[PDB]
This record gives structure tokens, sequence and C-alpha cells, in this order.
């Protein structure tokens, strides 16, 4: 019996926060031509879908009293490039001169760098951009992984009270959290339930007042391919602080390391296409559905990243926890980098569709309600109109999902019954749909023959797979009403889109930049920051030598390999978006380009 999927337009419950836009990576790097295009990719996510990446060691891009900061500097303008902010983990031994957090002088020196970086990086990009960084302590400090730096129970006192003391001596305003560990039940996790126990109740370092600043309280739990088993420990965690630590009761907890398996590099069939991309979305409507969507506990629950930016190696470039895929085509002249976009990494931009408000909705099958703890359920939003570059839009995220199994020989018979549609200009609807067997790089990948090194077609052909199916806009019906009976495989995603007509066409694609490849191919990566709307068809790209539509298939992600038959691309370019009422933005800034 078929799935009922049921969203009313006109109940918008409560508020929907975007709560899940984080990644992160651990170097074994960070400066490669590789890593630039990675965070192109991250960074191409479109309307902010993937803001923070949370990075391990960034205190090793430091060297040593003075410090030089050039590394350190390179890898955060390389994030601001890409509208990206640093998950910014005070974690290393500025190459070799921290061992010792029992050594006083080495508590005062710490402060002394935190300071300095953080007033170098409020001078660099402003006080603003750097208040919205979530510092953080050294990585799961029971996990023993220090390497030869000294951290007790007392020392990682010392060293959050100087972190603490330090972020504040360049402002009060920058926010601390930690300890981004896994809260085993004691006596296991000691460093983790000490450090709330000292910010609850101790003393500080430096000032002897007692209690601590503590702005949020991050853990890592994962799934062991389960997803609920996600929410399940979280909850476990979240009621022994508020019951433990009273005055945590409303301090926001972030899941930073919430991956359905732990072990990023172990090879997974399901880490290389859609079933990923539908269990990460699953977790996340868990999490809003089933946590914060107004519980009786109701626990602050306020980030969820997926540990997922790492870099594929040979002979894994789709299988393992990454958001893209590599191949390094060592038999060029000379051997360069390609990325591919897996569909977790599309399946972000679809999450990024949702708006500021939830919609109320309910999944049932013959009668029987079923909540998001189940294969199939769903997330919607609602959009109130801001100014006249926008109107009311709806977003309706339905996933099929059995966690990291798949069942290709599997249909599943959905009728999705939409009402309350708040009634308005030239209303239309767009479909968008994501499986296996349409948009999945790793299947066309596979249907080629595995190439090890592939050729630009091969590229083409793999990069053909990596938006989904997109139906053009129709107009919506009478009475602010649609109802549709998709088949859905397993695992899938389907994006409803309602949108209304705003009153000014899209704004101007911004910060357009061009980034070489290899001889005759090059990517081309912008911002849609004052696009100002959601409903955007495709992205219209024009070159010139010496302007005409690049002509490809419609696509809403803000990042395209440029790689035309003739190889002819030195030359200028330029960019603008398209709605889906055909009207056309201003072009961006003419980019020039020569290879
Ligand atoms: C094209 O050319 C590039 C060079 O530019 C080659 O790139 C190398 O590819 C190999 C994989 O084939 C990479 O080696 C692998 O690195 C993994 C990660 O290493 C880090 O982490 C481990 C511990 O977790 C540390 O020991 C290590 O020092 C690093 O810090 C390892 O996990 C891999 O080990 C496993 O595979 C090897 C066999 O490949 C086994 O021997 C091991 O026992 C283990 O199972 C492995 O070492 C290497 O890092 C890449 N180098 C660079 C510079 O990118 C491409 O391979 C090449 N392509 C082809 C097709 O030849
Ligand atoms: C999610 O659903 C699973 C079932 O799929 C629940 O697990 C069951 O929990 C009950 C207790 O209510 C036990 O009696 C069963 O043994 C469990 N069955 C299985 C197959 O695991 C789980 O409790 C649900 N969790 C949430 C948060 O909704
Ligand atoms: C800082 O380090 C970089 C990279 O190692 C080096 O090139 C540069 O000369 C150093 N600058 C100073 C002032 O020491
Ligand atoms: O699951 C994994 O491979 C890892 O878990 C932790 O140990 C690390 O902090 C992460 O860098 C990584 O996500
Ligand atoms: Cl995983």
């Amino acid at each position: 019996a078929p799935h009922l999927v049921q969203v009313d337009a006109a109940r918008a419950l409560w508020p929907l926060r975007r709560f899940w836009r984080s990644t992160g990576f651990c170097p074994p790097y960070v400066l490669s031509w590789d890593q630039q295009l990675n965070l192109a990719y991250v960074g191409a996510v479109p309307h902010r879908g993937i803001k923070q990446v949370r990075t391990h060691w960034l205190l090793e891009l430091v060297t040593t009293l003075s410090y030089n900061f050039t590394h350190l500097d390179g890898y955060l303008d390389l994030l601001r490039e890409n509208q990206l902010l640093p998950g910014f983990e005070l974690m290393g031994s500025a190459s070799g001169h921290f061992t010792d957090f029992e050594d006083k002088q080495q508590v005062f020196e710490w402060k002394d760098l935190v300071s300095s970086l953080a007033r170098r990086y409020i001078g660099r990009y402003g006080l603003a951009h750097v208040s919205k960084w979530n510092f953080e302590t050294w990585n799961e400090p029971d996990h023993h992984d220090f390497d030869n730096v000294s951290m007790t129970m007392q020392g990682f006192l010392n060293y959050y009270d100087a972190c603490s003391e330090g972020l504040r001596a360049a402002s009060p305003a920058l926010r601390l959290g930690g300890p981004g560990d896994s809260f085993h039940t004691p006596p296991r996790s000691p460093l983790s339930w000490g450090l709330l126990r000292h910010c609850h109740d101790g003393t500080n370092f430096f000032t002897g007042e007692a209690g601590v600043r503590l702005d949020y309280i991050s853990l890592h739990r994962k799934g062991a391919r389960s997803s609920i088993s996600i929410l399940e420990q979280e909850k476990v965690v979240a009621q022994q602080i508020r019951q433990l630590f009273p005055k945590f009761a409303d301090t926001p907890i972030y899941n930073d390391e919430a991956d359905p398996l732990v072990g990023w590099s172990l090879p997974q069939p399901w880490r290389a296409d859609v079933t990923y991309a539908a269990m990460v979305v699953k977790v996340i409507a868990q999490h809003q559905n089933l946590l914060l969507a107004n519980t009786t506990s109701a626990f602050p629950y306020a980030l969820l990243s997926n540990d997922n930016a790492f870099l594929s190696y040979h002979p894994h470039p789709f299988a393992q926890r990454t958001l893209t895929a590599r191949f390094q085509v060592n038999n060029t002249r000379p051997p360069h980098v390609q990325l591919l976009r897996k569909p977790v990494l599309t399946a972000m931009g679809l999450l990024a569709l949702l708006d500021e408000e939830q919609l109320w909705a309910e999944v049932s099958q013959a009668g029987t309600v079923l909540d998001s703890n189940h294969t199939v359920g769903v997330l919607a939003s609602a959009h109130r109109p801001q100014g006249p570059a926008d109107a009311w839009r709806a977003a309706v995220l339905i996933y099929a999902s059995d966690d990291t199994r798949a069942h290709p020989n599997r249909s599943v018979a959905v009728t999705l019954r939409l009402r309350g549609v708040p009634p308005g200009p030239g209303l239309v609807y767009v479909t968008r749909y994501l499986d296996n067997g349409l948009c999945s790089p790793d299947g066309e990948w596979r249907r080629l023959g595995r190439p090890v090194f592939p050729t630009a077609e091969q590229f083409r052909r793999m990069r053909a797979a990596e938006d989904p199916v997109a139906a053009a806009p129709r107009p919506l019906p009478a009475g602010g009403r649609l109802t549709l009976r998709p088949a859905l495989r397993l695992p899938s995603l389907l994006l409803v889109h309602v949108c209304a007509r705003p009153e000014k066409p899209p704004g101007q694609v911004t910060r357009l930049r061009a980034l070489p490849l290899t001889q005759g191919q090059l990517v081309l990566v912008w911002s849609d920051e004052h696009v100002g709307s959601k409903c955007l068809w495709t992205y219209e790209i024009q070159f010139s030598q010496d302007y005409t539509p690049v002509s490809r298939k419609p696509s809403t992600f803000n990042l395209f390999v440029f790689s035309p038959d003739t190889g002819a691309v030195s030359g200028s370019y330029r960019v603008r978006a398209l709605d889906y009422w055909a009207r056309p933005g201003p072009f961006s800034d003419p980019v020039p380009y020569l290879e």
C-alpha cells in the first residue's frame, strides 16, 4: 500500500534553522591545487548550503617569541575566498614549541598566541566576520591524539582557560566551545566531563574566578550504520548534561562529527552514491522532526556536521566519506587533478533550498502514521517574503532511505497531497529528483569501465549524472493544492519547490572566478549572495572570443566545468541567473582567461 505524504502550507508551525551547514576534515596538503578545487566545490553549494569547514591541526600551520602565520593566512584566505568559515579548533603545537600545559609559562604563551591570531584575523577580515567563528578545543581530548604534547586532565583545563582568556583578550564577542568528544559513561571520557565540571564550578587559571565561559558543548556520536542511533545517543548525553550541569540547561549542543559510520577512508559502496546522500537527509529530518519540532524534552541542539571534506585516494575515488571524488590524472603532461560532485554534495544543495519556517507534514501508510524513524520521510519549509526580490516559497524534501542499505529492485509508491498554498501571482512548481540510476557519477564511471585516468569525454559523461533530474516549471493548480504520485527508488530524494512570482527579476551574479584544470578544461565558480531569491532554474554562462551561450542542461549549483570539444577556452566569461518565469538577472562582471 502507498505512502501518503501530506503537507499543509497554511500551518507554519515553528522556526526551521539550517543547523546542518558544516563539513570538516583532518589533513594527513591544505594549500595544494586539490584542496583549492575541493573547497571551491564545497563553497559552491548554493545559498550558503555549507558554511563551516571544521579543520584539524590549524596551529601546525603556524611556525615559531614570535610566530609566522603565513600558512594559516593561506588556508584562511582560501576559506574566505569561497565564502566559508573555519570551525577553528585550537589544535597544534606551533611547529614543536608547546609540549606541556602543566608548565605554567607555556600556559601563558598559549594565551598570548591565541590573542595574537584572533587579533590578527580580526584585523584581516573584520570583527563581524570573526565573531561567527566556532573556535573550539583540541579534537577528541579523550582519544589520546596529542602527538608530543603532554595533555593531562589538569593541563587540558589550563589549556582551555588560556584559549578562553586569549580569545577574550582579542574580543569578548568571540565564541568558544568544546570538548568535541563522545562523553561515554564515567569513568570514561575524563577530560570531557572534567571540562564541563571546570567551566561550571572550577576556577580560572588566570583570574581565580569561579566558573569559566563555555559558549557551546560539542560532542561526537556516530551511527554505526544506523541513522536514528545518532539521535538516540545525543539525547542520552544531553539529558545527562542537563541534570548534572544545571547552568548548561540552555547551552547549545553541537554534534560536529555526526557521520553514519566511523572511519572515513574505509571504502563503502553506499558512500559513493545517493544511498549516502539520502541517509544524510534522513538524519537531518530526524533531528528536526524528532528533536527540535516542539518535543517535550526540547534539548538545545544547534549544529550537526558531517565530517566529509576529505579528499579521496586510489583505488577508492568514490567509495570514501567525501563530498567530492578525486581523480589524479597521472598520464597528462603535466599530471593534473579533477574532482567530481558526489550525490551527497548535490544533496546539500537540495537541503539548502529549505527556508526559515517549518510547515506541518505527516507521512502515513494504510492510515498508520510514520515519523522520520522510518524509510520514508519528509521536511517541508515556507518562506515569508522579505522584499521585491522574493515572494512566498515552499520547499518539500522527501527521502526514501534504508540507511546504508540500497534496494535497486524496489519501487515505493508515494502520493504527495500538498494543500493550503497561500494564493498569489504566477504560482509554479518545480520537481528535482535524485537516485542511483539517473544521478550517480559513480554509476557512469562503472558503465565506462572504471577508468583509472578518465579522458576528457569520460569526465563529461560522469559529470552528466551530477545534477538532479529537473521538470520544467509547470503552473500550480487552482485552490493552492497539488497532488503528485511519483514513484521513488530506494534510495532517492525528491524536492518539490513551489514558488510565487517575485516583483523584480533576480539580482547580479558575483565574484566569478576561472580556475585552470588542464589543457582545454577549466572550472567556473561564482557566488549567489546578491541573486536574492531561491526560485532559480539555471545559471546562464556566456563565452566570448572577440558573447554566446554555452549550451548545457539546467543546473543551480554554483560551479561549472567548461570542457568544450574544440579545446577553445581562452577569452572572457560572464554568468547570470535565470528564474522559473524565464526572467534574466544582470550579468556578472566579465572574467578573463588565457591558457
Ligand atoms: C597518481 O599519482 C599520485 C601521486 O601524485 C598517487 O597518489 C598516491 O596514491 C596513494 C594511494 O594509491 C596514496 O597512498 C595512500 O595514502 C593513504 C593515506 O596516507 C596517510 O595516512 C596514513 C595512515 O592513515 C599514513 O601512514 C600516511 O603516511 C599518510 O599520512 C594510506 O592509507 C594508503 O595506505 C594503504 O594503501 C597502500 C597501497 O596503496 C598499502 O600499502 C597500505 O598498507 C595501506 O593499505 C596509501 O599509502 C598516496 O598518499 C598518494 N600520494 C599523493 C602525493 O597524493 C596516485 O596513487 C597515482 N595514481 C595511480 C593510479 O597510480
Ligand atoms: C526507532 O524505531 C525502532 C524500531 O525500528 C525502535 O527500536 C525498538 O524499540 C523498542 C522499544 O520501544 C524495542 O522494544 C525494540 O526491540 C526495538 N526494535 C528494533 C528492531 O530495534 C526505536 O526505539 C525507535 N527510536 C526512536 C527514537 O524513535
Ligand atoms: C614564513 O614562512 C614562509 C613559508 O615557510 C616563508 O616563505 C617565509 O619566508 C616566512 N616569513 C618570515 C617573515 O619568516
Ligand atoms: O570517522 C573518522 O574517520 C574520524 O573521526 C575522528 O576520529 C576524527 O576527528 C575525524 O577527523 C574523522 O571524521
Ligand atoms: Cl560515514
